[PDB]
């Protein structure tokens, strides 16, 4: 049975509940971004209208196989009427195709819903900016202080400085870069740059990248690995083990491999600075885990929040403990008290 924080009142309306069969009374199924966790549940049989991006459109199609006459994608910032309501489609900074939703209620209540996002000051000057929101449906994954991270543009200049010093000092070193999911291709995407290289991957994740619209593509990916020094791999291959054996088979190609591991949070992140970051090492074979997250700091959030002024709030994440559910309570009074909202 459907949880109530994914049902949107006064519409037939859900949104990411695939997983729990026909959903009664619900008249049109949204989809903010294409992970499994809220994906759940779909699949070629599916025969309800889904609404969603363009980018989430497509992988919808070629990689869940959902008939064509069931997606119905909707452009960014634009206003659109689904169901006899307005519904407006913004970016949510999160990974490709990931959208919030903006809800115009019959009655005058405005819904925010965010999916999963990384708050950051441009949504200030969105269609945001606009209007009054009087409930916000908020992505609540990083909802402590204790959650501090770097910028994704320092993430990226650590990881290309780290890479280029490592291939020119050895030619003869192969990149490997951890997937699992879409997200984060510009971990990978600025190494092979600055490598010039494109990056080499299994089909499966090729036809996924064909997918996201992103530009000049056909100029950085490939399938056929042995031109590429840079290997994409699944994430749980990213370990001593599978590394060694994925450089068994290049053929002596290569005496070296340098692979990171994206995460989010970390605690290693409340000591260390991402300059400070070392590896883990066996042999020829060393192991980064860098802090790059697709979803908001505590700070982030914090202003974002306080930015938007929301009358009620209902976290979408961590709310399954009294604990998680108190603490997060907390803090939405201490901002609010904090502004004066
Ligand atoms: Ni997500």
């Amino acid at each position: 049975t459907c949880p109530f924080y994914k049902k949107i009142p006064g519409t037939g309306f859900t949104v990411d509940a695939f997983q729990y069969g026909v959903v009664e009374g619900c008249t049109a199924y949204f989809l903010t971004h294409f992970h499994s966790d809220h994906y759940a549940g779909l699949s070629k049989h599916f025969t309800f209208p889904v609404y969603c991006s363009e980018i989430t459109g497509n992988l919808l199609k070629n990689k869940l196989h959902v008939q064509e006459q069931y997606i119905h994608p909707l452009p960014l910032d634009t206003e659109c009427i689904v169901n006899g309501v307005k519904v407006v489609l913004l970016d949510a900074n999160h990974c490709p195709g990931a959208v919030m939703i903006l809800f115009y209620l019959p009655n005058g209540t405005v819904i925010l819903h965010t999916g999963d996002f990384r708050a950051d000051p441009s949504m200030e000057r969105s269609l945001l900016a606009d209007q009054k929101v009087h409930m916000l449906y908020l992505d609540t994954t990083y909802c402590s202080p204790e959650y501090t991270f770097p910028s994704q543009q320092e993430v990226i200049r650590f990881a290309i400085n780290t890479a280029f010093e490592a291939v020119t000092l050895n030619p003869h070193a192969l990149v490997v870069c951890g997937t699992y999911s879409i997200g984060k291709e510009k971990v990978f995407l600025a190494i092979a740059d600055v490598l010039g290289s494109k990056v080499g991957m299994s089909q499966e994740k090729y036809k996924t990248l064909q997918c996201l619209n992103i530009p000049e593509i056909n100029s950085l990916i490939t399938t056929d690995m042995c031109s590429s020094l840079v290997h994409l791999l699944p994430m749980m291959q990213i370990n001593f083990k599978g590394l060694q054996s994925h450089l068994k088979k290049c053929g002596g190609k290569y005496n070296q491999i340098l692979a990171f591991r994206p995460t989010g949070w970390t605690h290693s992140n409340k000591f260390t600075r991402i300059a400070d970051v070392i590896p883990q090492t066996k042999g020829n074979i060393s192991i980064y885990g860098i802090p790059y997250s697709e979803h908001s700091s505590y700070l982030e959030m914090k202003r974002f929040v306080q930015w938007l002024k929301p009358q009620k709030i209902i976290p979408t994440v961590n709310v399954g403990t009294w604990k998680s559910r108190s603490t997060m309570e907390k803090y939405f009074r201490e901002w609010k008290l904090e502004a004066g909202y």
